[PDB]
């Protein structure tokens, strides 16, 4: 998508080379923005494949609370597997952190249903966030949440949404969280009866792995299409109740996937 | 000074009529991004009169895990004043998150010397994050954090921030929020032995109260003068132990300052 080949060739001529954790090095900016209006159609690269049901299915494992990769396996997501312990747990990652915050004196706050709640009741509200970084866990989480912090906000009965990324691949992780969030917001809208507003995506650490630019060159030089357009085929009763029959895509002709290793 | 002009020339001419909390109204935007080069200059407004003292007082206190009003009063710092108990107790807001937050299990985390840690140890890490935003004690907290999350970066020997700000009112706060994280990258990257990188500021709601139209119009027929030069004349044992008589302003010539009502 535009946006994105403009990131991707921003990391290429500026980023820093980085030795990272994995010992891979990388090609690194800090500080970036990027704005979609979901009025335009959906956020799903047309530059290289995606598959729409690997983004619907960790999308809703984490608004369930789930933080075991039992249901991502059985619905062939397996991004999360190496990163399990012997029996599929993560730790308190994202999903725990959402639906179950745990307080200092033994109660849980459930972030969606507050969010929920604020854009029915208070949609002026400056305060409608939603946090994955629980400080006091980061420790158990086998990974501390890279999409860590976003907030909605209402202006004109739009609904539109701000994520902060403090860690971004750009090659292989961004183009899912970019249709995730968008898919969420498109959920919210439906939920709360707003229309879609904008998907404000923000980066601490964006990298592209020293590995990724045979892949990255190759990505650059074809030509983006046209989006795709979001269909909601049901009305579910709550946020909770999605399911993946729910969704489609249509007019999403990308170019072939491009393969690339995942850097651990 | 460039950034903060063109910021409030931006919510102008896009920002949307909001209603808000304090029934005052507001035009804000959603989603906003600028970038200060510290070796340029101190980021001290000067298109209108700041008082340094007041911004380092507000940070010492935040680095001494302090939420009571009465060294802020020995001082002259009122703007919490109104947000403060019959004690000056704020709650839990930002100095005992960043200092103590606390943990499920009976811990409390120093985040402030944590990053610390980091930065000497591990520099290119990818989560050197201070979070504010404790949504298990939002509830106790006289006002939820508006500068929630911030993220510490090192390239080249330098180092570089990223506040993510939830809500901004950009004629009152904003000059005063600029200042203050641009002294802790200085404070930090004294402690660390870097040289001072760039602070990125992200906003989400970004706006001007309906009540700072004139003073808004008249701040922007103003020139910005050249940036101040900031000077450290010690180099203390900790970030804890920065004294107010340790910094000096160079160079600070600015416009006559202009009031503006605060919304409660
Ligand atoms: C280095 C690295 N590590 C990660 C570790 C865990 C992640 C978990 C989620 C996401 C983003 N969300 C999804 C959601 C689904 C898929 C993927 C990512 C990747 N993916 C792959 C590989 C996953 C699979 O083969 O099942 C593909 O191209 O098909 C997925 O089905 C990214 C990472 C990253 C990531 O992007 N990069
Ligand atoms: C509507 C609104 N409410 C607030 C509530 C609490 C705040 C706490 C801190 C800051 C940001 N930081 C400082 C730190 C010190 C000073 C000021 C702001 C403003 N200030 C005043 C004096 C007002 C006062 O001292 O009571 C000035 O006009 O110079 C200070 O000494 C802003 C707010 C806002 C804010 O900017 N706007
Ligand atoms: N874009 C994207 N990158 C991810 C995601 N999860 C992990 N990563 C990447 C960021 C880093 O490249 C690495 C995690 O390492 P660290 O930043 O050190 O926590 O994995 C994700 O959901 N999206
Ligand atoms: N710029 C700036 N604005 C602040 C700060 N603290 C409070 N405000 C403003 C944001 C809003 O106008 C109001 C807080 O209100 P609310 O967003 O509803 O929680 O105060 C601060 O440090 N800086």
């Amino acid at each position: 998508m535009k946006q994105y080949l403009e990131l991707m060739q921003k990391v290429l001529d500026e980023g820093t080379q980085k030795n990272d954790r994995t010992g891979t090095g990388t090609l690194s900016i800090f500080g970036h923005q990027m704005r979609f209006n979901l009025q335009d159609g959906f956020p799903l690269v047309t530059t290289k494949r995606c598959h729409l049901r690997s983004i619907i299915h960790e999308l809703l494992w984490f608004l369930q609370g789930d933080t075991n990769i039992a249901y991502l396996h059985e619905n062939n997501v397996t991004i999360w597997d190496e990163w399990a312990d012997e029996n599929g747990d993560l730790g308190p990652v994202y999903g725990k952190q959402w639906r179950a915050w745990p307080t200092p004196d033994g109660r849980h706050i459930d972030q969606i249903t507050t969010v929920l709640n604020q854009l029915k009741n208070d949609p002026d509200s400056r305060r409608i966030i939603v946090s994955a970084w629980n400080v006091g866990e980061l420790d158990k989480m086998a990974l501390a949440p890279c999409h860590a912090f976003f907030q909605f906000y209402v202006a004109d009965g739009k609904l539109s949404c701000q994520l902060y990324q403090r860690s971004c691949d750009v090659f292989l992780g961004l183009p899912f969280n970019i249709a995730s969030y968008a898919l969420l917001v498109h959920m919210m809208a439906q939920q709360c009866d707003l229309e879609v507003g904008d998907f404000v995506w923000t980066g601490g650490d964006t990298h592209l792995y020293s590995n990724h630019m045979d892949q990255t060159h190759l990505q650059l030089s074809r030509e983006p299409r046209p989006l795709p357009k979001l269909i909601i085929k049901r009305k579910p009763e709550s946020i909770f109740d999605y399911r993946f029959e729910d969704f489609e895509i249509e007019g999403y002709d990308p170019h072939p996937g491009i393969k690339a290793p995942v850097a651990i």
